């Protein structure tokens, strides 16, 4: 099989480094974009990943509904450069998302649907909840359930600590990511892995997720009810997570959010089964008349 790196340009129409001047100075956030019409799907990746994890999903969703895509490298991930990379509190990260949207569109933002996986799902909710994105019309969390969130992350640490510490080349990192079982979908791995690593000082991991543990409580505490309280249509996609917690079960009985079950994936279902995620998102968008089918 071919494990050579595939660039972002095979999936996104453009990319930009968005400048943001915040309390700690002047930061730059990397975004990969696509499309010209329809709602902007603002995609937030999970811990240790990057916006490139949404590459294959982007091609899949664009072929189903008329929409735009803005995949964001969160603080300390991918190619984003902040002055205080240690601060991964929910508060700061949500603020970043709002600041990025503000810088990208100013006073005339397009309709936006937040979509986040794991850590990104929590950040998506904190952002929507704090009303940091004025034009928000919908919210989606992928495999994020407060009740078991901490346990999901802890089960991962064992794997994370055992991974190779460096790779001779980007191609070897990609080959390892597939053969290790981390990324089942070869297509996604060839493009997304470049976002998970960086050149040493050979490649090494962009971030040691274990160092962010002090912020996990802030990411998930009260997240389920926080999600339910957001005054916009909502979507919960389950893949690796097999159950709702008590809060969401109650919310579901109250009809507060749409829910869909996708094929199991211990990692990122948006990388492993891009079109299944796109199909679910497209259905939701069409259901609420947020976008037109292609």
């Amino acid at each position: 099989r071919d494990f050579s790196p595939v660039p972002w340009s095979q999936y996104f129409e453009s990319m930009e480094d968005v400048e943001v001047e915040n309390e700690t100075g002047k930061d730059t956030f990397r975004v990969y974009k696509s499309g010209s019409e329809g709602p902007v799907l603002l995609l937030l990746h999970g811990g240790g990943h990057s916006a490139l994890s949404w590459a294959v999903f982007t091609a899949a969703i664009i072929s189903r509904v008329q929409c735009r895509i803005v995949a964001l490298d969160l603080r300390s991930h991918g190619e984003t450069k902040v002055k205080n990379p240690e601060d991964l509190s929910a508060e700061t990260m949500a603020k970043d998302v709002g600041n990025v949207v503000e810088a990208m569109y100013g006073d005339l933002p397009p309709p936006i649907m937040l979509i986040g996986h794991s850590m990104g799902g929590a950040i998506a909710v904190h952002t929507a909840s704090s009303n940091l994105v004025p034009s928000l019309l919908g919210l989606c969390m992928i495999d994020v359930v407060e009740g078991t969130a901490m346990d999901a992350l802890n089960s991962m640490q064992n794997f994370l600590r055992g991974r190779p510490k460096t790779f001779k080349s980007l191609e070897n990192a990609i080959e390892w990511s597939v053969k290790s079982g981390q990324i089942r979908n070869l297509e996604s791995a060839r493009v997304s892995m470049v976002g998970q690593v960086k050149q040493c000082e050979p490649y090494t991991w962009r971030i040691e997720l274990a160092k962010t543990e002090k912020y996990w409580d802030g990411w998930f505490r009260g997240l389920s009810n926080l999600f339910l309280s957001c005054p916009i249509p909502k979507l919960l996609l389950l893949a690796g997570v097999d159950r709702l917690d008590k809060d969401l079960t109650i919310g579901q009985m109250q009809g507060k959010f749409q829910m869909q079950v996708l094929p199991q994936c211990g990692h990122a279902v948006h990388e492993d089964a891009p079109d299944k995620v796109a199909e679910a998102v497209a259905t939701f968008l069409i259901r609420h008349r947020f976008a037109e089918p292609i």
